[PDB]
């Protein structure tokens, strides 16, 4: 019955056919084309040649349609071909852009890795596809998602596996992880991702590319497919993804506009402030070297302590500062938000479906009944509390548990911005979860989430931006890696992370909610400092 | 142990005594002020005379705060008493402002009415508090609210009834009952209050002031006292009243400010757009006449029609329009919403309190077991189906469940706009319950939210706006108004608007989330166009 994951293999393996014949159709017909010159462009540059009319929409589609084949061949994050593909007064004229799965589309499946989804295509676009398209995007690939989108990884029974573009044996992060794929080849100058845990920083982070995690609703979520619908605690945020900074922000600009307001106007209508993000007045920035929850490889302790460095070089002033209470915000307000049902909803996916082994025993645990659930939990509690509050808070709750889970989130989200306004904070500068873990490990090791779930769970926005690489001296000192639990994800986030050398290590940028402009202008000045040759 | 209400009381004594001692200390230093000139002055020309300096922040202080005093007097609406700061660049310079007593201020009792908030003050101010001193304006009464907040009457066992300025046997509405009791006599130019079910316009329409109703993040909730936290399917959203809708515009663009935006950061920081309030296009107006769920008043039914055909000889384009499902939207989305929990946390303040008899059976019904609620609810179907279907969804459930409700709301939300929008609305007018119960009725006519509440589980921006008087023609017609279900809802409803001759009756304006501003500029046209 799920079986038939043979029908949505044929009908990946048909798209890959379509792309590969119109690609080499267009090929013999404009052979004097530079491929190599198109595709190095930054998106920037590429856009006022297509505004100017230098270049033609055909010839960046097809060399960037090319290249997404070239790519998918080793790494395998295209899902499906989007065929049916543009009005010329628009911010993103001839863009091609590659989306996530859940992103609908009109006649394609968003089969989130479910055979339950399977043969069930849209009836519709949804909003941010329609305000692309209006905009002058083409949409052009569905890219791949981990089973249930609810892991850092990027397998399914389905489609397969997602790899690494800089190393086969690793991961590409998830949940976002054919489009970090993808775009960290070159084969996407733009993409969306979704994010409701870490799920557009990973794998940017994973990838070596910047994304954007936005204010949950900054942008519109209307058509966006997913397991469980109607959980508002802990928020989902769609943003975009790209290889620099500048792309993430004309991508925001173009899709904060009237059209984006008048579909969908239960989003504020709040207009791409310019010139807050081409400031250049010097921040106040907040700065913490570890969560106390997950410990930082000395890869990204060295990322973080040299973007600091720069950062107060370059005329920044630089202030310790950690939110209050993380292990609370994580093990109960996440972890319960997310899961306050016992996760039997989320269950209902995988009925009668395989279960792939990149998700761990998640489906084993939430299957448990909630006495036996909690029977395990104050077993584990004096040699494994990390387990033992994970185990607590994803049982059965009442409507009643929902609401005091729910006031306490907005009672956390209120202490931490007291604690950033008495410092004076304009942004804050965060480790961010790398190198990049082996290919089926961040099912088993779920604490590492910690970095970027609790500004899920705030809902405040958070970028990431790529600001070095995994050195041999880096590699070698994981052999003296210890967790600060020393339980089972702090024994599997060590081997994972190791034989990891050249991989991309990431820094994150965070900001107060609807500061999306100033969260940018940060993450621009990251990049600028760390990567100063990048245009 | 409820029994020390008397220590409320007499604090709301000393308040009053503390008043009235201020007022005539003031009133014998300025014997040559003209008081009867200055508190008939509009807010707009109000402002600006303190703007330019032709009046005194402490002139109009004390004059509004001796109308304050002698008004109360008929009324009981002001539980506590709240210049040599007040920012001079302010918008609202030397505006005395009232608030609903679940407004936290410094020093200051939010006893909701429950005898567990009594010997609690504040530790601090509200966001909205802080940003109206950081204007200029000076907050100087709390007012009353029913013993929960949960009634569209007001009365509570501490500070006791709150009663209509214009007839002295009917409410003032609920739960901004003080706020507007208040405003409608003259006692205040502006006050605050919130609405989860229609609790600023139900005492805006009551006491003839107009009051609005923003998308529920439209402000700061930062620092209000409720009995329940964290229910966020139903939107609680809190607004302006006062006199004329130029008032709530302006008060309005004083609260969306940096300030605002700075303290309580979850607020997306949307300044008041001027453009569209100020814009004098012809507007797509959608309407209906009935809910087809509580049955207009006569007096309703012609404020209606009236501003209809007055808006069609303006210009503007009126459409039939009306939300798709509406008995869904209440019974099982609003009123699931509202009690999710089967009314477990909320019956929490209850522990050992009086009932006031304004609350009705409320807190009778939510005590039965889950099991007995069903029980009586498919016994009561076949003759009575709108108190079953009530009965049914304020039973407690899964976090499962508030799940699927939850996710229920945002889909019948987007059917809406849909609906909006197939028929290219601009704006929506829809009548508002009126002329205003008998002063112990609102608790046993819960059916009668169903005007109001729709839109707080929509989360749309509505606004209430005086357009006539209840004529004696009006009042005798309520002799034949029969219901549409013909349950104790419509009886109570009946015998309880009658009696009512010269009584404001107001219209309700709808706009689409966050357009507040477009909303305002339509609630200004009725004004002009009716008053
Ligand atoms: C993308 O949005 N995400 C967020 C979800 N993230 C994961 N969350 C978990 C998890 C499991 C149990 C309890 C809380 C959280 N595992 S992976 C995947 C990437
Ligand atoms: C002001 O916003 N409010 C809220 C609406 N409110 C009332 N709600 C009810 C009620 C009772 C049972 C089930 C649903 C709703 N009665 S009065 C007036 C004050």
């Amino acid at each position: 019955a799920r079986g038939a994951a043979t029908r949505a293999r044929q009908k990946q393996r048909a798209s890959l056919e379509t792309m590969d014949k119109a690609v080499q159709r267009f090929r013999l017909q404009n052979p004097d084309l530079d491929s190599e010159a198109l595709l190095t462009l930054p998106l920037l540059q590429l856009v006022q040649k297509l505004q100017s009319g230098e270049l033609s929409p055909e010839a960046v589609f097809f060399t960037y349609l090319g290249k997404a084949w070239e790519v998918n061949k080793g790494t395998n994050c295209v899902t499906s071909y989007l065929t049916d593909c543009a009005p010329r007064q628009g911010l993103l004229y001839g863009v091609p852009v590659s989306l996530k799965e859940c992103f609908s589309y009109k006649g394609h499946d968003s089969t989130l890795g479910l055979s339950l989804n399977e043969g069930m295509p849209s009836e519709s676009d949804c909003v941010v596809v329609q305000v692309l398209k209006l905009q002058g995007a083409v949409p052009f690939v569905h890219t791949n998602v981990p089973q249930s989108m609810l892991s850092f990884d990027c397998s399914n029974p389905l489609f397969g596996q997602t790899m690494n573009p800089w190393k086969s044996s690793k991961s590409p992060g998830g949940s976002s992880g054919g489009e970090g794929a993808l775009i960290g080849s070159g084969g996407s100058p733009l993409g969306l991702g979704t994010d409701i845990g870490g799920s557009i920083r990973f794998p940017s982070a994973f990838c070596g590319i910047c994304g954007l995690k936005p204010t949950g609703n900054r942008l519109s979520k209307s058509g966006l497919k997913g397991c469980v619908y109607g959980q508002t605690a802990v928020q989902l945020s769609l943003g975009p993804m790209a290889r620099d900074v500048e792309s993430l922000a004309l991508c925001l600009k173009a899709l904060l506009c009237e059209h984006l307001f008048t579909l969908d106007p239960t989003v504020p209508p709040l207009p791409f402030r310019e010139e807050v993000y081409r400031s250049s007045r010097p921040l106040r920035v907040g700065y913490y070297e570890t969560d106390n929850y997950t410990m930082p490889s000395p890869a990204m302790r060295r990322a973080l302590i040299e973007t600091k460095q720069r950062l107060e070089a370059a005329g920044h002033t630089l202030i310790p500062f950690l939110p209050n209470n993380i292990p609370y915000a994580l093990e109960v307000l996440s972890a319960g938000g997310l899961f306050s049902d016992g996760g039997r909803s989320f269950l209902q996916n995988f009925k009668g479906d395989f279960v792939d082994p990149c998700l761990g025993d998640l489906i084993l645990i939430l299957r448990l009944p909630s006495w036996f659930k909690r029977l395990l939990s104050l077993l584990l509690k004096p040699l494994f509390p990390r387990l033992a509050a994970f185990l607590n808070s994803m049982r059965p709750r009442s409507a009643e548990k929902l609401w005091k889970l729910q006031h306490e989130i907005e009672m956390y989200r209120q202490s931490v911005i007291a604690q950033w306004k008495a410092m004076n904070l304009d942004v804050l500068l965060t480790p961010m979860l790398g190198p990049a873990l082996d290919l089926n490990t961040p099912g088993r090791a779920t604490g590492a989430i910690s970095y970027t779930v609790l500004y899920n769970c705030l809902d405040f926005p958070a970028g990431v931006v790529p600001v070095t690489t995994v050195t041999a001296e880096d590699d070698a000192q994981m052999e003296l890696y210890k967790g600060y639990f020393g339980d089972i994800w702090d024994i599997i986030l060590k081997k994972a992370m190791k034989n990891s050398v050249g991989l991309p290590v990431a820094v994150q940028c965070v900001a107060l909610p609807w500061q999306e402009e100033l969260c940018l202008r940060f993450m621009r000045e990251v990049e600028q400092l760390m990567t100063p040759q990048k245009q």
